[PDB]
């Protein structure tokens, strides 16, 4: 009985629930229902020029904002635009679809600082974005301190374990949007023509490396399984351990303590009401047990690649910064990503550049927390307005490549292409450094490449138009694609770029040691 199960769990927590202070309850509600920014107040604080700018800006052309930030800005844009006449509005929509032109400098610098003013107060999101590393300097300090306060108080509210009677007598459930874990597989996991069906091949991709999971925020789970909504194709079924701490929430839910591990027991395609879903069976285990598995994998992948790249065995090159629900896939796909990397790029280029990165204590960081909360970025990027979220990043100050697993890259088939793009930036860096080690600049800042960008910059991908550095990186990525057609387009549509990049590669490989 669904209702008896509910009643029995509610009874187990009944004293706890009765004992909550009003401030205790408020905190639990805030956790569940985040506090949104006030659009009207945001808009009122803009100058007339800024309002204009915001009316006509192409938000999805941004390459530094998170999904959440982008979604809020679009809503903000609707309000600002809803006094304009219909033609204006129709034109503004018609122009956005038929062209993805890059943002102007004016547009970009405006969005970068506006970023500071559009953050919701969202405790569970803050924990997921930071993987529990809540002191990370990616938001206002005073807001940071409130989060820490709230989170410490929630931890202290959640002191009562599910206990040895209930733990093996109940399942709990969580419906999940697949994009939350993999935006990349998400785009295809549903059958293209029959969306009552799951793509069997993508399903295998999703399942094959899904062995463990981490929850860094507070899971809100259903006592009784709820029929899936629109965006929900993942249906978790979870077994707690006797010492898992939790609290009861109204309408038959538990909130679980943060920092738990999950071992994946089974992943199956199931049918509910003539539609296909993915059942995930998981068991709660100590997070420490999963962190041990991650650290062992980090040790192994470094040993393997230090040997392959001829680095000292102790070299710390590859880092797993892993804290969220698709953990094991971040870890395992790193192996595949670096395989493709070595497959598609000349061995001497890879060795020369990687040694340069190692020489500056650089890293390959594979992570499922957002890039502003990665130290290899934020320790050199103090200004939140200069902090970037995206699929990947190269940070010259730390000689580090960062790769964010859960998100999906603009016009990138997979994570391997995203890594190779970022490696393009490292090549750009090393090439420029070999020109002048003292005042070390990027080779894409040389006047020659600037001249080449002005001619061929619009001849490859839409994202390549953004600027010299991105153009070089895109050109570099396409020149080393598994697809011969893509290598050929560069040679044919951007022959000076093609030649310039091959020359730099020779210059790099031929520099003496
Ligand atoms: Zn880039």
């Amino acid at each position: 009985s669904r209702y008896e199960k509910w009643e029995k769990i509610k009874q187990h927590y009944q004293h706890w629930s009765d004992s909550l202070s009003e401030e205790g309850r408020g905190l639990l509600k805030k956790l569940q229902i985040p506090i949104e920014p006030k659009k009207d107040d945001i808009i009122h604080s803009l100058s007339q020029e800024e309002k204009e700018l915001l009316k006509r800006i192409q938000i999805d052309s941004s390459d530094f904002l998170s999904t959440e930030e982008k979604e809020f800005l679009k809503k903000l844009q609707i309000d600002i635009r809803d006094s304009l006449s219909e033609e204006e509005k129709e034109l503004l929509n018609r122009i956005q679809v038929d062209s993805s032109n890059p943002l102007s400098e004016k547009e970009k610098e405006f969005l970068k600082k506006l970023k500071l003013d559009i953050q919701p107060y969202d405790i569970n999101q803050r924990l997921q974005d930071t993987g529990g590393l809540i002191d990370s300097p990616s938001i206002n300090l005073d807001v940071r301190k409130q989060y820490k306060r709230d989170i410490q108080n929630i931890d202290a509210l959640l002191h009562q374990s599910i206990g040895s009677t209930l733990y093996n007598k109940i399942y709990l459930y969580e419906n999940m949007n697949i994009n939350n874990l993999t935006a990349t597989l998400g785009a295809d996991l549903v059958d293209s023509t029959d969306n009552t069906k799951i793509n069997r091949g993508i399903f295998n991709e999703f399942k094959k490396n899904f062995k463990y999971s981490i929850s860094s925020n507070y899971m809100i789970v259903d006592i009784n399984e709820r029929p899936a909504l629109d965006n929900e194709r993942l249906k978790w079924r979870i077994q707690l351990s006797p010492d898992t701490r939790a609290g009861y929430l109204e309408n038959g839910k538990l909130i679980l303590q943060r920092n738990i591990g999950l071992e994946i027991k089974d992943v199956q395609i199931i049918k509910q009401s003539e539609k296909e879903y993915i059942r995930i069976d998981a068991k709660v285990v100590p997070k420490s047990k999963i962190d041990t598995k991650i650290q062992e994998a980090q040790l192994n992948i470094n040993q393997e690649w230090n040997k392959a790249l001829g680095l000292p065995k102790y070299t710390k090159l590859i880092t797993f910064n892993v804290h969220n629900r698709y953990a094991s896939n971040i870890v395992e796909s790193a192996y595949l990503i670096l395989n493709e990397w070595k497959n598609n790029i000349q061995s001497d280029l890879i060795k020369k550049v990687t040694n340069y990165l190692v020489d500056g204590n650089g890293r390959f960081v594979f992570t499922d927390i957002t890039l502003p909360n990665i130290a290899e970025q934020y320790t050199h990027q103090d200004e939140i307005y200069e902090q970037v979220h995206s699929k990947g990043l190269y940070v010259p100050e730390s000689r580090s490549i960062l790769l964010h697993g859960p998100s999906k890259g603009v016009e990138l088939r997979n994570d391997s292409e995203g890594f190779i793009h970022e490696f393009g930036h490292a090549v750009d860096d090393y090439a420029g450094y070999l020109l002048d080690k003292n005042q070390s600049d990027l080779v894409t800042n040389s006047k020659k490449f600037i001249d080449i960008f002005k001619e061929e910059g619009s001849n490859l991908t839409s994202y390549g138009r953004t600027n010299e550095a991105e153009f070089f990186a895109e050109a570099f990525r396409l020149m080393h694609s598994t697809d011969h057609a893509e290598r050929l387009k560069v040679q044919k549509n951007a022959p000076k770029t093609f030649q310039f990049i091959n020359d730099q590669i020779k210059f790099i490989i031929n520099s003496l040691v």
